[PDB]
């Protein structure tokens, strides 16, 4: 139908402004320590503790199977990111560290992207 077209569309459009708000959000990781899964080779015990893992890679694997239908959906997997870290890393890490920099400097981005998802529609 030309509705499921026009409804495709806005999916690939939704699409191209979450790919930009990703690296937005990933240059704000310069270290990269959100990039990829947490090793369960290096990290055995890790699903012990975190029963929902999240990273950089996986988001974008399902970005661009336009697997997001929404900005709400994306930002979840970007606060499991920084939720995970700050709860398996102590406060005095570089890891939870990073998480509260990414945290904070991430949500001027997606105080915009709101903003324009709303707006564009």
């Amino acid at each position: 139908s030309m509705e499921q077209v026009a409804m495709e569309l806005r999916l690939t459009e939704l699409t191209r402004l979450l790919r930009s708000v990703l690296d937005q959000l990933q240059d704000k990781d310069p270290a990269r320590i959100f990039a990829q899964p947490v090793s369960l080779k290096e990290v055995p015990d890790y699903l012990d503790h975190i029963k929902h893992p999240m990273d950089f890679a996986t988001m974008r694997k399902r970005l661009e199977a336009q697997g997001y239908k929404n900005l709400h959906e994306f930002e979840e997997d970007f606060d499991l990111i920084i939720d995970n870290c700050m709860k398996y890393n102590a406060r005095d890490t570089v890891f939870y560290r990073a998480a509260v920099r990414l945290r904070d400097q991430g949500g001027v981005v997606l105080r915009q992207a709101r903003r324009e998802v709303d707006s564009i529609g």
